[PDB]
């Protein structure tokens, strides 16, 4: 199970970790991907998770999009976790750099409530452009299931913990 996490609340835990390394170590039931509506895993967490699967996540995702069309911002889909987890929950947080409504971040986090335990990044953080402090606040106030947050940057991790 999950080790080295700081407990923030009854159900939210946080660690300064590379989510790829964390997933390979833990092999959790669910790893969350910071997806976009097209499931194009080019960069950020998605690019890193996809690279760890040797592009198998992207091949599976392209078939999913060809069949179902794009996801909604705030929506999700469950696909294979490949070599990282049993399942990958691809969740689309709003991308502030695309002018998407930050209010959709709560809807994005609500997808986590369909899974008892998840390894996840902060939604809409990083290249999605939202304030990670705000993302953590929405996470804590929305997710009721057990979420283990992996924050790649030590400096950001320290800021998130110290300001919680």
């Amino acid at each position: 199970s999950f080790s080295g996490y700081l407990k923030l609340t009854d159900n939210v835990y946080i660690k300064n970790a590379d989510i790829v390394e964390e997933a390979k170590k833990v092999k959790p039931t669910v790893v969350v991907n910071a997806a976009n509506v097209y499931l194009k895993h080019g960069g950020g967490v998605a690019g890193a998770l996809n690279k760890a699967t040797n592009n198998a996540m992207q091949v599976e995702s392209d078939d999913y999009i060809a069949t179902n069309g794009p996801l909604k911002v705030g929506g999700s889909c469950v696909l294979s976790g490949h070599n990282l987890a049993k399942h990958c929950l691809h969740v689309v947080g709003p991308n502030v750099n695309k002018g998407e409504d930050i209010q959709l971040l709560k809807s994005a986090y609500e997808n986590f409530n369909q899974h008892e335990v998840l390894l996840a990044p902060l939604l809409s953080a990083g290249i999605f452009g939202a304030d990670p402090i705000h993302s953590l606040r929405v996470c804590v106030d929305t997710v009721r299931t057990n979420v283990y947050l992996a924050v790649f940057d030590k400096n950001l991790y320290d800021k998130l913990v110290s300001s919680f």
